[PDB]
């Protein structure tokens, strides 16, 4: 499994490329058969192609940015959680929302399972 | 269970319990059977005795402080994962500790499960 380190540049090149919107680039970070919760609560998706289609519905329409909002906490099993701030724009409205990603890695150091936690008390209309 | 506003003033009142020390009142914030993980990958402790232990030792000194570093971010199923500092010693000298607690409430409004995610690459002097 990554070291503790190694938690710490992967997932914080995840939400580089959630900044830039490469969306075959996030897909590879992914394992074949891994699960996301985005927002947790919500049923998984399961595997590569459903997660490709779900990125793709969320970052190939209007522009989104996302950054770390504060630095990454790993842990010695593989697993580790951020904070960060998505942007982008709904109807109009220039909108922020406050996320907490929790992963946990595999042997091969791909995302095994991603949980996103936030919920509409996390959105907020702001400025880019 | 606690709507997604109710478990953002839940978690926001935990972190203000740590930073005064109230071991009391953070046990009974916790359900009497819940589990704690801290740090997440370290067996879990079970139970409101073995919880008090573990923060009476945790905050026991009394130079331990705590805040919010960014927003709780809460869901529609009782859970909630918040990022915030804790300052301490550390060597005989002034440390902080970035951490990330997820904590998942029950009917009741209480705390079932606590992991709190941090490791040493979170630690400065
Ligand atoms: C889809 C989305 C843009 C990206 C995004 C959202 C929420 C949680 C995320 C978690 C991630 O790890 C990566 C991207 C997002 C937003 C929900 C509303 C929106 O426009
Ligand atoms: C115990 C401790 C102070 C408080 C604290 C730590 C780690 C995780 C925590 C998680 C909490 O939800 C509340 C308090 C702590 C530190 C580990 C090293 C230290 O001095």
């Amino acid at each position: 499994l990554p070291t503790a380190q190694e938690v710490q540049g992967l997932m914080a090149r995840y939400i580089e490329l959630v900044d830039v919107g490469d969306i075959e680039a996030i897909v590879q970070m992914y394992a074949d058969d891994a699960t996301v919760e985005d927002p947790f609560g919500q049923p998984p998706i399961h595997g590569r192609e459903q997660i490709a289609a779900f990125y793709r519905q969320g970052l190939g329409g209007g522009k989104v940015r996302a950054c770390l909002t504060g630095p990454v906490r790993a842990s010695h099993n593989g697993c580790g959680a951020m904070p960060f701030r998505v942007e982008m724009v709904w109807n109009g409205q220039p909108c922020a929302l406050d996320v907490i990603d929790v992963m946990r890695f595999d042997e091969h150091g791909r995302i095994q399972t991603m949980q996103a936690y936030w919920s509409e008390v996390n959105l907020s209309v702001r400025e880019p």
